């Protein structure tokens, strides 16, 4: 059985402050710009629609170098921090970005149609852009986020699938990894295996997988490490409503019509697809640069940083406003050309995290060794043994890596997530 | 007289946990996908209008198995479960689907002309979507759940029924089951037997029935068993104007307008529909993924599982999102055409329900055992007698079939609903 | 280690009324008007504008009191603290409209029907928009800090080809009146980024967009930059288009499948939104309301070294352009375009309303120690009186505010006073 | 020093409930009709314009009290106090809409394909609008004071030349009953500023829109002009269009790069957007509710000095205008365009519903010496009586309410009257 951590974590009075200096992000919104012949990523894919999922590193307790440690026996017992503030502080001007196809599958304009549509040709592709659906979030717990989307099933040697057959689905659980996209309007699924096109959505997701949080999963977690605490905030409404073109899949079922005649003789793709738009971003309903208090977890892991980690995941698209930058070929003539003028688009992004930890003590008894051990091995294995500290368990995949080793401060006071929280203990 | 079940059904300090595992469902939005010449469904339909109606099944508490049983006396008397706390776990991404026609029966743009629209000729039909009618309820009680629609009533055997005729009006009370239509913004109505056009609205409810629950009649009735909880949230407004062709059925009354003249002369259709939107979809207005505490029903039914049955019925439209999904017929030429993709429309509905039950006692008096048999003679029946296999009441109607036997938990502890449960009991 | 102002900073009990009357900007809503010269006739008034208010006050030491009993002129010192501010506004709620003859748009991309014709020799057009909403008031005894793209400098390497893409770098500076908001387009220097003088409207299209640092401010070890503030901002996408240019990074061909035909040259994708600051209105009002500055944040709570204060607003609420014209002949009585002079003007109408708290500093070692470490020229400012007071931000231009003349004791008498009384028995 | 009416002004425990029976407006939306005879046929009535309600008092020292007992006649008099209002409104909530046949209204220019053509002679279009939304409600027992922009005194220098620019000045101004309200395109003086004539709708085209001025009104020391206000006003951008006619201000070249061909000339970049107030709805009235008048925050609480009160009233939430057409003919059969005349009418109900509290004031020598500096008319008007007793105010014009006939001590027997004893006990 799984308890609390309430029951083998003594908790202590000594409280440090530990944030970030103040993190940047700048790039292109779209994709990672590089050279032609060259692999290596010369400017980056920053987007508003990207997860940040922060590793943080912090200090061991164990280790680390107090100005007094009589409130704890060395022989007996060890030290976990535990989170009870997180501020996660954002910096630039609240607004919405944009994200296109040039050559998006869309045929025509369903929403109204004054006669029936031509025939589509070869390529009717247009070049089209939307306003993503509006996310925020934050997950936190001591191990990374789990994702949740749809991509392509194993098939059935059986029924020999012939080239162009509808792909079978599959829910599929994955770890969230920094830059990561969220769903934007178009679901959670694998769009470079689920759509052989390359058109159907934007450039920015249309060779990459949207992830959802599997919020259902994580809280199920039995020990609870996964997320001790969440914040979501999602919107969308159907902008436009439009066709697909390309060739019917699976046909239209005829006792589900009349047959047509003349230019209705010909049914037009009933494929259809919406715009998705995420709608006004507003101050008031700002996720952010507000404090958060992990005081009574959910969860039996009640905000305790095992292993001295600590995962951070946000989603912030309430500031995705890309901005244009065109530098001129030549500074001579006084008459506009466009081709004297390259056109680029670039995004930035502006966190500061902020953290208030409570020191902690487990005194090691049988029963406690016991229960860590079946928990998690790597526990007892990484404190006083330690000899060695054991190479990074997910190197495979990547984060935004957050030192906070050298950032620990006992003066509360001189902070502001540090005041707010010693001002909430007023009580 | 019917009595509150708290006079005749006694409480006892057990509870229990159940949940199913993780329930999904893919399919196609609009139409199952069957193999021609056959009939079998290869491919379901699977939409975020459709309801979803889980009949529960739960272990019967005389024949489990419990480690003490001194807290009854089963002379005496017999166990039921009582339903105290429910939460539907839902899955996927917040998010709008789309539906619509091929030959959706719309003659001009009614909302803005600009001079007289032309003349209906032969099949005047539009490839046209649209964004249904957003709907969010969760129905709990120990029966199925009731629907009303219109359908077409029968006819007074007087004056014949010309062809043509407008067919006559019925309020049609039936029971919901698993996989019906709701409503979409073109009201409740069986569209099979009222629109023989096969056009009036999209294909997903052009030859299906829209039910609506009858909450007037459920809770109108008196034991209360059909449902002793709901929660309903429905909203919609007209995005589009639209006309309908076809020929005047009932002309316009000649009292009401002026007579035209050339363009004019002839009256358009009069015969207007409108095009539904359920709007923005929000995390803050979500009915789901949170508890409700079944304590105190509005009926005489307090969460009684007679039967050891529990019938749980949802629509959520606020998952719709429909994903298209292509897969090239060759992968040779880097030249788009459409002709190399079959296009193809999939959904996934995800869910997970978790219960908290209640055990109850029944003392077998006089008065006891008349009520019960009165109130539904199989109670008793299927109590200490038992006797043969006890045949399903309801083998017409179909559910989501949902079984609980396996997963009752004591140890309310390592669940979160549990969790919640417990501390909801610091009062 | 810092310390609130609570430690060393002695509370009196008298309290002082200071309001300006009514303060009034007119002037052309996107440029100045000017004459050969470069004299300003007419100037750049907006509501999408910050207002940075310079308020000077009456040095405590210096002024003139009924009663010098209730401190020790040789032990301490005196200084204002600020405990309630009221930043009267004064015009009808409402939203002007910002454009540029020649934007560079090219094509319309919410929707379209056919693949776009391809981009001739200029393809601006004239186009405008409403721009994003916002409030905020930011109060400190510094002035305001902020943040915005600018062009970095770029590293002794690789050459710099003309056109290529400049190098972004954050840039802090100092809020000045007459600075623009973030407007829809972020916070950054369109002069320097955006060689074009085509992507933005006429009145951000040679200026920089400022956004305040509200994580550097607040971060601050003292908290004398702001020790008050509140926001208001939205915005949501009117439209979606596409700039003219050409491509200064191709669209990696790993993302799309070659077209052909109509579809064989790839149509810009670089987009842009227009933005819109929706509706307006009373019951989202931030202004014509007392703010009782009691509790700061921060650890200068309020107090208002050298005498200085700064008042910092955004209020696009009120942004309402008003179109004049003027007939060329009263003549004809039928209406001809060049008979009519058309013009555009901006007002926006301030009143500014403060409660003082009269404030004393014992000049022990340690305060006096404290004090010069956190800014020398207070103590240097003080008895000495610092030898030609000489202004430390003559290279900032604020709106210079002049109380020195305008502190009454009887709150009584003046709307906030009365306020103050009231909220606080 | 002005003090608050609780000093000298006594309360007594008697009230007087006070109503209109109905009031009632119908007229001509856009402008008054008369014969070509400037007596008024039709009034100009529509929803965007104040109301301003002069309430007549019987003087409470000539009134027949059954009981005389609770003052004295030879040392004190009376004033109504106002205690409670309730301000009904009766048709039902709509929204009207204006326009001019002839709006200065170039392009569209929120999205253009294309380099718009050239402004040639009259390119004026048919053009409607909704307005902002506004509602408020002032009282005060002087009449209310707006302000508008207006044209400005020139400076003795330069001659104008035909078409400058008319210089600006903020106008004080008594709002009278008939005045418009802003509706979206500020508080002007469109005969004055605008010599098009078609810049802005009808109704407010040779109209001044002015607004109230709350900053001045509430600093005014005794407080009279308004004792109490609910403001509640709403707007978005409908649609952003540019003006025809001359630059009149050319756009500095340093903020653009010359174009060629069809953008070799700059499309006036005098743009104006269309007002839209949005939605109207029951939740957001701010009539038929009551309001105490309890605590003012000005020194007059509620006093009805002079006998007289001033209730100013804007409701846009029922401005909704029926179109109302005749036949010429009454016989035919076919429709024919000339056969019925179309006009238009608006209707606008009000019922003005108030408790009142009779007051003593003792005429002490500091007293008497107060009022007489504050208002002496006030003292002549007591004991003197044969004042001859004109008009100060005769100049302006309000829709005059008596209600000297129609004071009842029965609470119990009006709305307000069982509304205000629930809520006193």
């Amino acid at each position: 059985a799984v308890v609390s951590t309430d029951e083998y974590v003594a908790r202590t009075n000594i409280y440090y402050h530990a944030g970030t200096s103040r993190l940047l992000a700048v790039g292109h919104p779209y994709f990672p710009i590089k050279k032609p012949n060259n692999n290596k990523i010369l400017v980056p894919k920053v987007s508003g629609l990207q997860y940040r999922v922060f590793r943080i590193h912090l200090p061991d307790p164990n280790k680390f170098g107090f100005p007094d440690t009589s409130f704890y026996n060395p022989d007996t017992q060890r030290l976990v921090w535990a989170c009870v503030g997180v501020e996660v502080g954002r910096g630039q001007p609240l607004g919405v970005g944009i994200s296109g196809h040039p050559l998006l599958n869309k045929l025509d304009d369903t929403e109204n149609a004054s006669a029936y549509a031509a025939n589509a040709g070869v390529d009717n592709r247009e070049c089209i852009s939307m306003d993503y659906k509006q996310t925020q979030l934050c997950l936190i717990g001591c191990k990374p986020p789990i994702g949740e989307h749809w991509g392509k099933g194993s098939p059935c040697t059986n029924v020999a699938v012939n080239p162009g057959d509808c792909p079978p689905l599959e829910l599929i659980n994955t770890v969230i990894q920094d830059g990561d996209m969220v769903d934007t309007g178009f679901g959670a699924m694998d769009f470079t295996t689920l759509q052989a096109n390359k058109s159907e959505v934007p450039l920015d997701i249309c060779t990459s997988i949207c992830k959802y949080p599997d919020y259902i999963k994580m809280v199920s977690e039995p020990y609870g490490d996964s997320l001790f605490f969440y914040l979501r905030r999602e919107q969308m409404f159907v902008r436009h409503l439009f066709n697909r073109a390309g060739t019917v899949g699976e046909n239209v079922p005829d006792d589900l019509y009349i047959k047509g005649s003349g230019s209705t003789a010909n049914l037009a793709s009933s494929n259809y697809f919406p715009t998705p738009s995420g709608s006004m971003v507003t101050s008031d309903a700002q996720i952010f640069n507000k404090p958060y208090w992990l005081q009574r977890a959910q969860g039996h892991n009640n905000g305790i940083c095992w292993g001295n980690q600590l995962f951070v995941t946000v989603v912030d698209t309430t500031r995705s406003t890309n901005m244009s930058l065109c530098a001129a070929i030549s500074t001579s003539e006084t008459t506009y050309k466009n081709t004297n003028f390259k056109e680029y688009l670039r995004h930035g992004e502006e966190y500061d995290l902020q953290f208030i930890f409570q020191l902690c003590k487990i005194t090691l008894t049988a029963d406690v060794m016991t229960y860590i051990h079946s928990m998690n091995s790597t526990i007892l294995e990484d404190w006083n043994g330690g000899g060695s500290g054991a190479e990074d368990p997910l190197k495979k995949y990547t984060f935004w890596e957050v030192n906070l080793k050298e950032k620990f401060s006992a003066d509360l006071d001189q902070f502001p997530l540090g005041r707010k929280f010693l001002l909430q203990a007023g009580l």
